[PDB]
């Protein structure tokens, strides 16, 4: 009972956070993001990570195209999610380029991943993750997050430990929008959420 009503209040903020952000213009979405994508290029985490993992991005999330061109600038080693619906299971797996998004099939949320049969470098078979881009609907100032329900970041958090001595810094990309007071949770935090 007590779980149910966690769900019921994470099912209830989604609502009012979806909804505020529908109502948002895609000139300010992108407005939003280019603060940013430069607050990102400037910071030290960031700056240090060799191998990164970052979103592409739904129409609710904060645009990470600038950040995904700085990041092969760099020559940083750029892992996508690669999501199996059947399973709800998430791998990162390598891309080489930011032009080779435009080329990849693309999943029924209307997002690239490479397909079924794409031989890919996965993340956690090559040495793990210095730095995770986290979405997600909402976060709150203590660093809870609240996803779109089915945790597959969560469950691929956990499984990062397993590879690596020194766990992935997880850096959230929020829309002032995007932050609440409490999230309800009960879940992983991430270390820092990002917003104008
Ligand atoms: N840009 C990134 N891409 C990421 N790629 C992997 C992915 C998985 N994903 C798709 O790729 C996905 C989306 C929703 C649910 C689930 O949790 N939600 C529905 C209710 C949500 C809907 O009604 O709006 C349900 O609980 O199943 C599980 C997996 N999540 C994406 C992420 O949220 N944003
Ligand atoms: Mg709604
Ligand atoms: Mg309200
Ligand atoms: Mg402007
Ligand atoms: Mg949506
Ligand atoms: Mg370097
Ligand atoms: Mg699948
Ligand atoms: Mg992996
Ligand atoms: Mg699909
Ligand atoms: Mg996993
Ligand atoms: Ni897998
Ligand atoms: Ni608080």
């Amino acid at each position: 009972m007590a779980a149910a009503a966690v769900s019921s209040a994470k099912r209830s903020l989604r609502g009012e956070l979806k909804q505020r952000l529908r109502a948002m213009s895609a000139e300010e979405r992108l407005r939003q993001s280019r603060v940013l994508s430069q607050k990102v290029i400037a910071h030290s985490e960031y700056q240090k990570s060799k191998r990164i993992s970052i979103f592409l991005s739904m129409q609710d999330e904060i645009e990470t195209e600038e950040i995904i061109k700085d990041i092969f600038q760099r020559g940083k080693i750029c892992f996508i999610p690669r999501y199996r619906f059947q399973s709800n299971h998430m791998d990162m797996v390598r891309i080489e380029s930011p032009e080779e998004i435009s080329l990849l099939p693309k999943t029924s949320w209307n997002i690239p991943q490479p397909g079924e049969g794409d031989v890919r470098e996965e993340a956690l078979s090559t040495g793990g993750l210095d730095l995770i881009f986290m979405p997600g609907l909402g976060f709150d100032k203590h660093g809870n997050r609240l996803g779109r329900g089915k945790g597959y970041y969560d469950a691929y958090l956990k499984r990062c430990l397993q590879h690596q001595e020194v766990k992935p810094y997880t850096l959230a990309l929020a829309f002032k929008e995007q932050i609440c007071l409490q999230v309800p949770v009960n879940d992983m935090k991430v270390d820092e959420v990002l917003y104008e």
